[PDB]
């Protein structure tokens, strides 16, 4: 009676990365209350425990800037501390017995340069993920989510950048695990085959020749030109993209999560996001779940804030976590 994962976006790792692929370390604000011993970081942990214990919740997107796991050192190994810090965040949210997606947050860059086309090579990539497969091998409610929004790429060069990621993961021992395959534009859902990416994506496999628990990862905003920027919404997505993508999808028997939608906290996104939410739950064959944008270590003032309030030992969430996202029945 609906998509298997619904949640949202804990973010701050991934503060001063920008679309170009440049993150800038210092500028991190993780939401680990207790990050520098200040103890009063954003409460990521604590948020996370509301939305699974008070919203049936049951996945989180972590995302995190490529260059602070690896401290700068392109192709290095993980940063002890980095990891260290990353990894208090998802075990927080494993703890939860929830799912919980690995972001890099790159936009198919690093610092302006595009991974296999002029930037980073596919092997100092894949040197990324294959550790991060190494660590997390053994622990099955770790999805893979391979690249936040790749844009302006060459997708069948992309594609193929994705194929050596998924096999490195395969390798590394994290046989049991989802992993993300992310498209062009954005990972506009409503791009998504029209550009190309559906059926280069579709041809990634696992070292077993299946496609088993390889899922399209997709993004769609409900604002005027699909950038999450603007308060308002002005659709729900059904026409342009989730109706054509749900029968891409279950016409070739494969499946998606939505891994970024969100909005305004007001009425016309009360209105279109739950009309976007219903169609993925009455579609939750071909659809696995939806993940808000975003909380963490966003505050009150951020215009598509979903972090809720705390109030003696009391959480109080937005209008649109509480009226669209929430799953209190
Ligand atoms: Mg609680
Ligand atoms: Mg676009």
């Amino acid at each position: 009676m609906g998509v298997r994962f619904a949640g949202v976006n804990i973010a701050g790792f991934d503060f001063g990365c920008t679309t170009d692929g440049t993150c800038v370390t210092s500028k991190v604000y993780p939401p680990l209350k207790n990050f520098t011993g200040s103890n009063n970081y954003p409460d990521g942990i604590g948020q996370m425990q509301h939305f699974v214990n008070e919203d049936g919740m049951t996945i989180f997107r972590l995302p995190v800037g490529w260059q602070y796991l690896v401290n700068n050192n392109l192709g290095g190994n993980l940063d002890s501390t980095s990891i260290s810090k990353y990894d208090q965040l998802v075990q927080g949210c494993l703890s939860l017995g929830a799912y919980c997606i690995v972001d890099i947050h790159n936009y198919a860059r690093w610092n302006g340069g595009i991974i296999g086309q002029g930037g980073p090579t596919n092997a100092q990539f894949t040197s990324l993920w294959s550790q991060l497969a190494s660590k997390y091998a053994s622990q099955s409610r770790v999805w893979f989510g391979i690249m936040n929004e790749p844009h302006d790429v060459n997708i069948n060069t992309w594609a193929a950048t994705v194929q050596e990621v998924v096999t490195a993961i395969r390798n590394a021992g994290a046989t049991s695990q989802f992993i993300s395959l992310p498209g062009n534009d954005w990972q506009s859902a409503g791009a998504f085959i029209s550009d190309g990416s559906a059926a280069a994506l579709s041809q990634v496999t696992n070292p077993d020749g299946s496609t088993t628990n390889l899922i399209f990862d997709v993004h769609k905003y409900l604002d005027s030109d699909n950038s999450g920027t603007h308060a308002e919404c002005t659709t729900n997505n059904i026409d342009g993209a989730f109706s054509p993508l749900a029968t891409w999808l279950r016409q070739n028997n494969r499946q998606a999560i939505l891994t970024e939608t969100g909005g305004g906290n007001v009425q016309s996104c009360i209105q279109d996001m739950c009309q976007q939410i219903q169609y993925l739950n009455q579609n939750s064959d071909v659809y696995l779940g939806y993940v808000g944008w975003g909380a963490g270590s966003f505050d009150s003032t951020y215009v598509l804030t979903e972090t809720p309030t705390s109030s003696g030992n009391s959480w109080t969430d937005t209008s649109l976590v509480s009226s669209c996202l929430a799953r209190k029945g």
